[PDB]
């Protein structure tokens, strides 16, 4: 409720990539509505020509991975480095744009941008994990050390 | 680990709408379990009478958009205005309640609450984007200006 | 942009459980790719032997609930108690590991870990709600009281 300082400046790159990510998903959503119109595939029903089913499955897959991306983007960028995480985030979303576009053309044209997208996601997870190790490990090691020394009143 | 100040008060409306959103999704989930019972549609399998397939597809669609909603709600409410974002959030979730209820009755009875829900989501994205522009633009413009003036030792 | 204090230490358990959650989902994703290979079920297409359809449906269900889990984990852990929320989070994810593994074997072998997972999710929602009540209620009650007393210049 104020507060005479804010933490916006530490997370704005993350928020910018996050917004970009949302805009990407809405774009994917518009394409599926477009494919539904082109091939007359009506709500409910998610089956039809393989083409339609590739665009629909493309959107579904991106949606499933979007929270995973968001989660690791925020943990990595808060526990490791904002800029690095934001950069991997960019690569991830661009790869995902390629994945969608390719899959719409062909199943096989989804594979390479999928591999790009997973490497970038893997990098975020690695950064996040390292960032959390740096946070918990020193206190843990010290507590272990502060337990075995005792010894005590000897040694 | 304390810290003698917290930022809860800046985000509590956002957290309240977020919790409301979760409760809505669980409600949707309970209805699908109810529709599965009524029409004997057993796990796995997501096909059956169109009615069941409308309630099931209703839940699926809300689930796909829920992270997008959450993301933009938090960016908008942190970079633009908490109260405004929380309000749009309310409208979004109410529209989504209508969408679900309507779609359960009819495909065509999902359309108007869908249009309401997308306008509200659009407003959050707009707020988020404006909020981020306000944050990055001034520093960017100044840096551009601080580059071309030089001139320098003339002018 | 610094800032000579950080709030990492208040949320690191939450971030740790969140990362664990992401790793779990990626694990689920790898199993579905494995089941696709075993039973030759090719992208797009999400139908096949019931076995494959149980592993696929297992992943889908976890994905749908993962943002709900994340949302309530963060609200609960910020508005109620970090450690408690992180603990419920652990139980939730372990239950979810069991759910996946069971469902892969049998539909009926998914039920008990599902009940565990929903109780844990229910606990997080309860904590979150209590935490938010504690935050809004006192200010609300006082404002109500500060309205009816007036009376004023009497009583
Ligand atoms: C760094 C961690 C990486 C995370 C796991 C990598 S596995 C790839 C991932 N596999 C899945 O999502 C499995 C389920 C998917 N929903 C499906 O039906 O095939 C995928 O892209 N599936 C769809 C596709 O292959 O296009
Ligand atoms: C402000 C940004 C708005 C975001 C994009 C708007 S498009 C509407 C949106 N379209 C989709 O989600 C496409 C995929 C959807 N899963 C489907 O199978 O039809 C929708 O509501 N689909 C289901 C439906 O029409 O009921
Ligand atoms: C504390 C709040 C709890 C939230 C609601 C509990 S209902 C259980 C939940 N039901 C659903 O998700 C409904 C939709 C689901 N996608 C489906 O097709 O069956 C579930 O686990 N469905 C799949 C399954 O039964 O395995
Ligand atoms: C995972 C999806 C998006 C996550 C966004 C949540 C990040 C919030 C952290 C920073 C905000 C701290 C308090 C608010 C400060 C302010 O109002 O300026
Ligand atoms: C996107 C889904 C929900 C996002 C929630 C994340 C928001 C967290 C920002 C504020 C918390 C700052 C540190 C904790 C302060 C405290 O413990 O009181
Ligand atoms: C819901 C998915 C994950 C949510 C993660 C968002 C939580 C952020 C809150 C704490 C961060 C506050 C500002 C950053 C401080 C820092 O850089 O050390
Ligand atoms: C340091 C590099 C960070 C790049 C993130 C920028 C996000 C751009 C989104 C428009
Ligand atoms: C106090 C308990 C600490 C456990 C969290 C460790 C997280 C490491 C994740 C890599
Ligand atoms: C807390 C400050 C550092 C404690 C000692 C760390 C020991 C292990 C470091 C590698
Ligand atoms: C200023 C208006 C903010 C409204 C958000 C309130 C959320 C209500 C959820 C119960
Ligand atoms: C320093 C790089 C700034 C790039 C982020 C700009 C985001 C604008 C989004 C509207
Ligand atoms: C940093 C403070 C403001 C810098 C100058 C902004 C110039 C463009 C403003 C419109
Ligand atoms: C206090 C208990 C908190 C437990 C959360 C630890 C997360 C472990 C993830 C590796
Ligand atoms: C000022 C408006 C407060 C409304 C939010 C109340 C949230 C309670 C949720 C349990
Ligand atoms: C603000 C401080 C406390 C205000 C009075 C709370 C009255 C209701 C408490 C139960
Ligand atoms: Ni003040
Ligand atoms: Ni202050
Ligand atoms: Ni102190
Ligand atoms: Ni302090
Ligand atoms: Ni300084
Ligand atoms: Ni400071
Ligand atoms: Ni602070």
């Amino acid at each position: 409720m104020h507060h005479h300082h804010h933490h916006k400046d530490e997370v704005a790159l993350l928020a910018a990539v996050t917004l970009l990510g949302v805009l990407l998903q809405a774009y994917f959503s518009l394409q599926v509505i477009s494919a539904r119109r082109a091939f007359r595939v009506s709500p409910p029903l998610t089956t039809g020509p393989p083409e339609f089913e590739r665009v629909y499955r493309a959107q579904v897959n991106c949606s499933e991975y979007f929270p995973l991306f968001l989660a690791t983007l925020w943990v990595a960028g808060i526990f490791f480095h904002e800029g690095a995480a934001a950069l991997c985030g960019l690569v991830y979303l661009f790869a995902r744009l390629r994945y969608f576009q390719g899959y719409a053309r062909s199943a096989q044209l989804r594979l390479a941008p999928l591999y790009a997208s997973a490497r970038a996601l893997f990098l975020l997870v690695a950064l996040a994990a390292l960032g959390l190790l740096a946070h918990f490990l020193p206190a843990a090691l010290r507590a272990a050390l502060l337990g075995r020394l005792r010894t005590l009143l000897p040694w």
